[PDB]
DNA sequence: GACCACGGCCAC
DNA sequence: AACTGTGGCCGTGGTC
């Protein structure tokens, strides 16, 4: 192109150079534009940015965030990644992008600039005539983008000498686990090498092997295992101790406190928009969309995510939502009942699997439930579930009888996905987000009905994601109308935070917006919540 | 130091 | 183990 000087005119795509991945840790390296046939370099990137009115461009909202934290409102634009990730979910990187429509994602800001221009034309134009990934982009993901930006930007609050004292904690535990683990084993090793510990377990000891891994062919040492394993020698149980406790140290209680912002003081996570086959977001740097909730020890680590002073957390979570998508896309009329009706599958799941009346069912119970109904509905075998619930077989078999009768028309949705998808080769959300599965038609039976699962499982979990996108795509500019924080997502539920005085009224509003996001066949309950700290807000 | 595959495991 | 699905990060063991 023909090099012109900084700045840009108006609308042009931006091109930049970051340090490192993560925009609120990078230093901005460089800087440019393209517009015109022309290539606009910025001589000091950092002063460069107050000249852009966007950022428009690949991978815009990184560069959104970087904007926001040196007090910059630049918000990002037009993104040739959002195109690509509509057009076909498996577009995630923007080298593999480059490549299918015509460049080549290299290292320097001006060539980054004129990339996101051609690619930008080219992606456009094989999106017109798709009206519903056109609107999928103006309505939910160009827009989205501006609010994770905001999101990413703003951080979390942690409390640092918590997680400190509680590390020390843990260590003494695990020295004690440790300690009797090898005086069990009659001799130290690396607990931590699974390797070591397969030989411990399987030829010192007499233990047999349940499983073999899947790359490899060793023979497992995962929870399913130990847990099969439990009674067959003591060693076992202070194992899965010790691994639940190294996993949460090493994971969370460590990590987390070293990554504190020194301008923000808070923790900053970022929500990668192109990452998942299902139109799911994802976070990472670090993810904390796996912050532990489930053991005592995991919610004293939740406990750590905390409000700053003067102001509160709301979670809000939407309820059975998948099973609730399923009523709409199936148009099952039982299931649709269920709903109307005010029943909770999950709780009474649980009653069945525990013997014990609904009353009686507490949080975690309940939690185990999850894994059954959606197991059972996304393809579960009747042996595994037999395996699971430590019953007979012909039991699982029939639980899994009962559950599709009480729905014949899911069958009958998930036949006619799968049919769908074999013909045009994707399956699709409510929306029209599109998961291209051409396994479908595989003659290998295992890769085939892999895809088979994988094919309808897109549909639903896809459409709660799109639900969430749009609910947060309404949500924001109600949240800073009325001085809210929108903290993080976790697929289904959204942490904020709020002015004590004004939590309340944030709650109802954001409960609402959630709600009548885009009606259905059936009701969407939300649960919301108010504390001091994420665990207290979900009760 | 930077990668990588793998087994394993936290969450939804 | 996996013959539920969607992710990301850990330590180990290895290569360069
Ligand atoms: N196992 C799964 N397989 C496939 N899909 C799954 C899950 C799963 C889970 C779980 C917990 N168990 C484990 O992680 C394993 O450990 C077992 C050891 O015992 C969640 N999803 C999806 C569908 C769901 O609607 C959505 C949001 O989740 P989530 O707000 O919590 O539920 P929900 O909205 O329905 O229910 P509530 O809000 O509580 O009303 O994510
Ligand atoms: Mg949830
Ligand atoms: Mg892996
Ligand atoms: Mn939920």
């Amino acid at each position: 192109l023909e090099e012109a000087p900084w700045p840009p005119p108006e609308g042009a795509f931006v091109g930049f150079v970051l340090s490192r991945k993560e925009p609120m840790w990078a230093d901005l390296l460089a800087l440019a534009a393209a517009r015109g046939g022309r290539v606009h370099r910025a001589p000091e990137p950092y002063k460069a940015l107050r000249d852009l009115k966007e950022a428009r461009g690949l991978l815009a909202k990184d560069l959104s965030v970087l904007a926001l934290r040196e007090g910059l409102g630049l918000p990002p634009g037009d993104d040739p990644m959002l195109l690509a990730y509509l057009l076909d979910p498996s577009n995630t990187t923007p080298e593999g992008v480059a490549r299918r429509y015509g460049g080549e994602w290299t290292e320097e800001a001006g060539e980054r600039a004129a990339l996101s221009e051609r690619l930008f034309a080219n992606l456009w134009g094989r999106l017109e005539g798709e009206e519903r990934l056109l609107w999928l982009y103006r309505e939910v993901e160009r827009p989205l983008s501006a609010v994770l930006a905001h999101m990413e930007a703003t951080g979390v609050r942690l409390d640092v000498a918590y997680l400190r004292a509680l590390s020390l904690e843990v260590a003494e535990e695990i020295a004690r686990l440790e300690a009797e683990v090898f005086r069990l084993a009659g001799h130290p090793f690396n607990l931590n090498s699974r390797d070591q510990l397969e030989r411990v377990l399987f030829d010192e000891l007499g233990l047999p092997a349940i499983g073999k891994t899947e790359k490899t062919g060793k023979r497992s040492t995962s929870a399913a295992v130990l847990e099969a394993l439990r009674e067959a020698h003591p060693i076992v149980e202070k194992i899965l101790q010790y691994r639940e406790l190294t996993k949460l140290k090493s994971t969370y209680i460590d990590p987390l406190p070293d990554l504190i912002h020194p301008r923000t003081g808070r923790l900053h996570t970022r929500f990668n928009q192109t990452a998942t086959a299902t139109g799911r977001l994802s976070s990472s740097d670090p993810n904390l969309q796996n912050i532990p909730v489930r053991t005592p020890l995991g919610q004293r680590i939740r406990r750590a995510f905390i409000a700053e002073e003067g102001w509160l957390l709301v979670a809000l979570d939407y309820s059975q939502i998948e099973l609730r998508v399923l009523a709409h896309l199936s148009g099952d009329e039982n299931l649709i009942r269920v709903f109307q009706e005010g029943r909770d599958i999950h709780t009474e799941t649980a009653s069945w699997m525990f013997g014990v009346p609904r009353e009686a069912v507490d949080p975690l119970m309940r939690r185990a439930a999850k894994t059954i109904n959606f197991g059972v509905l996304y393809g579960m075998s009747a042996h595994r579930l037999s395996q699971e619930l430590a019953i007979p077989y012909e039991e699982a078999q029939a639980f899994i009888e009962r559950y599709f009768q009480s729905f014949p028309k899911v069958r009958a949705w998930i036949e006619k996905t799968l049919e769908e998808g074999r013909r045009r080769g994707y399956v699709e959300t409510l929306f029209g987000r599109r998961r291209y599965v051409p396994d479908l038609e595989a003659r290998v039976k295992s890769v085939r009905e892999a895809a088979e699962r994988m094919a309808f499982n897109m549909p639903v979990q896809g459409t709660a994601a799109d639900l969430m996108k749009l609910a947060m795509v309404k949500l924001f500019p109600r949240l800073e109308e009325m001085g809210a924080r929108m903290l993080l997502q976790v697929h289904d539920e959204l942490v904020l935070e709020a002015p004590k005085e004004r939590a309340e009224a944030v709650a109802r509003l954001a409960k609402e917006v959630m709600e009548g996001v885009y009606p259905l066949a059936v009701p969407l309950e939300v649960e919301v919540g108010i504390g001091e700290d994420w665990l207290s807000a979900k009760e």
